[PDB]
């Protein structure tokens, strides 16, 4: 796709939600109400390579949970938003900050409350799992699913429009 | 036709296990149980409460995980440790002045089928046992706990021309 | 013929890891266990039990969640812990006094194979090993963890003509 | 025959976890203990290559009791965890058995493991892994990590050496 490649040139912040996205989307719950969430592994690596490219990182999540805040600081990940329902009013907030346009923002999402940034930033897909309207209304959707290593793919398309994913991949391949 | 008889619908019920779970049972070796959900699922249920269409659960299971999930969500009515589901059905349409016409029911598997072959839209999800899907008017694409709730939430929404509007609070 | 398989089937015994689960072993730090079963399956068994065909476990495992997923489908003979699934299963003929032409088997890997190989209907699940596969007198079309049990006991019913009684239960 | 060609030269085979012997998923809890998922079709297939005379051994860039026990529980004889540089490990296992990259055989998902996939013997990578990694591996086995590509790759060694019909064996009495 020349134009998701295009859209990645710019970017310097990529967005994540995280159910349906870094997760599968699967709420578990156990009897004294205490959750349980999944992240998977293809996808820590895919953000590790994308922070050490340069591009910095965020979430933004309308839940709120310390196992989330841990996943995160794990990862590097450098910017926070739980229990965030208004996620463009929080976006703003960022790139106000972070003195950036919506041209140089890419977010990965599965559904409505993301639809509102994703409609506006730079690079604004869907995972392959997302409802059906936000596929629609979005640049591009992922292959793989959320939880399932659609964030390492929008991680190596990002890294790949920058020019950055051979680097990457170098590290760990002698012939490159 | 699908789409008229999700016009008349006031009440929404679904069964729980392979409905809004993909019909997993977890269990610790204390015998304490996990359950998941699906959080297009949720998004789904608040969308049709919000437009007008009362809800309910029918279980014939029992757990605080359900009136947790239940609550946490806005669903008026959970009736749980409930196998005569038909009977609880009769009841709730007593205390609410409906018709089965107006009800839809999502279910998968035989004791969802009493109530399915009754109401005005009686659905399996895709996932459900295939007996119960011969009978029932609708088969969702998505499966129990992947999303099928959120289909068949839009469905109704859809039919009822409210679609549109639940999705206008994110294109503006 | 399966069909013909399942006529004379008075005891059907189930394989856990693989058969009633999908094989996955949910382990957590301090080293305690979580099984997952279906609820599908959990019908299966039950329906298949009210006609009048008994039922039993065997595996080479052991674990108190197996206990109480046995004794809330009322599964009647549970052996865990078991590896020679041969040598229990000839003890329980003896006592119950039936022969292997009576027993219906559903297994996943080899421990199963000796058995699948001597009984009356001896079957592999969808997602068994390819050699379990290929020596078993069938395999069902879903998968361990997945309703392949209920697939199962739905195949003896049939066999024996008593599904149509079972479903007509839910069709009043 | 490449593949088969490989397999027969085998002394020691190496497994990744996440992604290799799991599905890749990490279970989190709000206290941050976690879970983790192995196969049955996995185990059994181990248990039968290490019967072989095959020694086994895990690399892992993280750590956790769970692979801990998971590997006692299974035989397998050598375990590191919380590696980032496998070929560094593998190394010092190596001189340490006394056996050549020729004899090794790994089995992978991700870029951390390419390094070994491409230094050994056998350097295979399940249906799951990066694609790159599949691009880059000697072989992929065609089950994904966590639901028998364990087994799968335990086979194609067994098989290679001419033990696989032994192993089968002890069922058809
Ligand atoms: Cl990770
Ligand atoms: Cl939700
Ligand atoms: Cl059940
Ligand atoms: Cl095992
Ligand atoms: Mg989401
Ligand atoms: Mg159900
Ligand atoms: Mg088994
Ligand atoms: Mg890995």
């Amino acid at each position: 796709s020349q134009d998701l490649m295009q859209r990645g040139k710019a970017i310097k912040l990529a967005v994540f939600d995280v159910d349906g996205v870094l997760t599968d989307g699967r709420l578990y719950f156990m009897e004294d109400g205490s959750e349980i969430k999944t992240f998977n592994t293809l996808d820590g690596q895919g953000i590790k390579m994308l922070i050490a490219s340069g591009v910095t990182t965020a979430i933004i999540s309308g839940r709120k949970t310390a196992i989330v805040e841990r996943r995160a600081k794990s990862l590097g990940i450098e910017h926070l938003f739980q229990g965030r329902e208004d996620k463009l009013v929080v976006l703003d907030k960022l790139l106000a900050e972070l003195q950036l346009g919506y041209e140089q923002v890419a977010y990965l999402g599965d559904d409505l409350p993301d639809l509102p940034v994703i409609r506006r930033v730079g690079l604004g897909m869907a995972v392959a799992n997302a409802a059906s309207f936000v596929r629609e209304h979005a640049h591009g959707i992922t292959r793989a699913q959320g939880g399932e290593g659609a964030a390492r793919e929008f991680c190596e398309l990002i890294l790949s429009a920058q020019g950055n994913l051979e680097a990457a991949h170098s590290v760990y391949l002698e012939g490159h």
